[PDB]
């Protein structure tokens, strides 16, 4: 099935742009915040918008992107639960985990204090 990824401290939905670019918006009707997932081993997967068919990636310096190269090797993320329908997207890779700020950007950072890395997960 297909998922949203949204802010619980700022409501703003995980949005995957055709030109390789991840925010957040609030815009409930944006296509662009439908994703998916999938396994690609015990413990970590891969998350994919189902409009543009990119994959959601962390690079080493924070930069959150997507990219259409599925070999590509910090596609690959862990969900963590921090209860139900609550979640921390980290990547392994990097230990980074997903952050998304009010603004409307959307990064990666390594401090586990930070006050906008608690996400949302709902089918």
């Amino acid at each position: 099935h297909e998922v949203y990824i949204k802010s619980t401290e700022t409501g703003q939905y995980l949005r995957i742009l055709p030109d390789g670019t991840v925010d957040g918006t609030r815009d409930r009707s944006d296509q662009h915040i439908q994703l998916q997932l999938s396994a690609e081993s015990v413990g970590e997967v891969y998350i994919k918008s189902t409009e543009t068919g990119q994959y959601l990636r962390i690079l080493p310096d924070g930069t959150v992107d997507g990219t259409r190269d599925r070999s590509d090797q910090h596609i690959q993320l862990q969900l963590s639960a921090e209860s139900v329908g609550e979640v921390y997207i980290k990547s392994t890779e990097t230990g980074q985990y997903l952050r998304i700020l009010p603004d409307g950007t959307v990064d990666g950072t390594r401090d586990r204090s930070d006050q906008h890395i608690q996400l949302q997960l709902s089918a």
